[PDB]
């Protein structure tokens, strides 16, 4: 019973206090109906609890302890804002989820590695959460503000050289390596997940789609996950069933990647989905590069390397084959020392609110229930401080 004390002192175990809090909370908002009420039980329960879980939903971190300086993306399940913490006046990243699009969507399950990757990864590569809280309508992650942008916007900015893009693309290796140690393969490596500190240094920072690995280091996944451009011959046949694959899909992502930034677009690039999907199937023969746009061989043979069938792909044996490629030979930075190097692109910061680096931008509650229908279930143990 001493062991039983471990798992609730332990952050990483489900069964936390704040996870056991999370349970109490939810519970008391997904009863308390009119409707639901007439049950006995239901009432006997609420009238014991209601008053004092109320009372600590008043100590809970909120919306309102932070103001929104700007808007810097607008996901799908709603937008991530520069924030100042009011008490601390520190700045952050907030990115909120709606319950009621995760819920409609039948998609409450994404963020749970995300937010354990984000909040225990302790990497230089991996952007970091200070805070999770949930109300009845968000999902809140507090994480460190990148003002240095994604590499989406920096590669629209600039003609990248093949000097950055050995750079870039190290930073970006090393990064799944890492989420690759802590037994997860990410599958949607992309640069709008590829984000910039204030040195203009590299950190993935979307983790959604991210997987815990079997003993052997393989997945079982039926679901063809990560957005077209970027997603593996692999992981696109394993939606017709019996998908079984490494991270070597994430090799993949980073070929087409290292495309993108040499060439201009991405390498399967077609008017709709459908046809980047018949285009990656066909990579054999639908992988080319244009009679212009010049790359030296070294470039061009990483690139052919990383965009081949899993079972030759480069980084099958391991990290090391990727490392001492010709490529990445430099008199800049080696591999023990990139993150500590002068970036390709620092950025021009005027203060710790400044998000020129971020583009501008510019009403759906749940249904009050018939008989239990458990909205609030999904988010038990979500909250998390630092
Ligand atoms: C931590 C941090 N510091 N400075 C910026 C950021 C982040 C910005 C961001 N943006 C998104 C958005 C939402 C959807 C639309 C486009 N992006 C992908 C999905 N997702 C993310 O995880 C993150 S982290």
């Amino acid at each position: 019973q001493r062991k039983l004390e471990a798992l609730i002192r332990d952050p990483r175990s489900p069964i936390n206090v704040e996870s056991l809090l999370d349970g109490l909370n939810s519970l008391v908002l997904d009863l308390d109906f009119p409707a639901l009420r007439k049950n006995k039980n239901i009432d006997n329960f609420l009238n014991r609890y209601e008053k004092i879980v109320k009372k600590i939903r008043g100590l809970q971190m909120k919306a309102e302890d932070y103001d929104v300086v700007k808007v810097i993306g607008r996901g799908a399940f709603g937008e991530v804002q520069l924030v100042r913490h009011k008490a601390s006046q520190k700045v952050y990243a907030m990115k909120l989820l709606s319950k009621f699009e995760m819920i409609k969507r039948s998609d409450s399950a994404f963020f749970w590695e995300e937010r354990d990757i984000m909040a225990f990864a302790n990497s230089p590569w991996v952007v970091q959460l200070f805070y999770a809280f949930q109300d009845d309508r968000y999902l809140y992650m507090v994480m460190e503000y990148m003002p240095g942008g994604d590499l989406v916007n920096l590669m629209s900015n600039y003609d990248v050289p093949e000097k950055w893009a050995k750079f870039y693309t190290a930073e970006v290796v090393l990064a799944l390596d890492a989420i690759h140690s802590m037994g997860l393969i990410h599958r949607d490596v992309k640069p709008d997940n590829m984000l910039l500190d204030k040195h203009g240094h590299l950190k993935l920072a979307d983790f959604g789609t991210c997987m815990k690995m079997d003993e052997t280091g393989m997945v079982h996944c039926d679901t063809a996950v990560g957005t077209p451009d970027y997603i593996s011959p692999e992981v696109l046949k394993s939606q017709g069933g019996d998908g079984y694959y490494g991270r070597e899909c994430d090799w993949w992502s980073v070929g087409v990647f290292l495309y993108e930034m040499l060439v201009g677009d991405t390498p399967f690039y077609a008017d709709s989905l459908v046809g980047t999907y018949s285009k990656i199937m066909d990579h054999k023969n639908s992988l080319c590069f244009p009679e212009d746009a010049e790359i030296s061989k070294h470039a061009k043979n990483l690139i052919c390397a990383f965009l081949t069938d899993r079972e030759v792909r480069l980084g099958r044996n391991g990290v090391e084959e990727i490392r001492q490629h010709p490529f990445f030979k430099n008199d800049q930075w080696h591999w023990d020392n990139i993150r500590e190097t002068a970036a390709p692109v620092v950025p021009e910061l005027s203060s710790d609110i400044d998000s020129s680096n971020f583009d501008d931008i510019e009403v759906e509650t749940f249904p009050i229930p018939k008989a239990f229908v458990g909205n609030q279930l999904p988010f038990i143990g979500f909250t998390y401080y630092r």
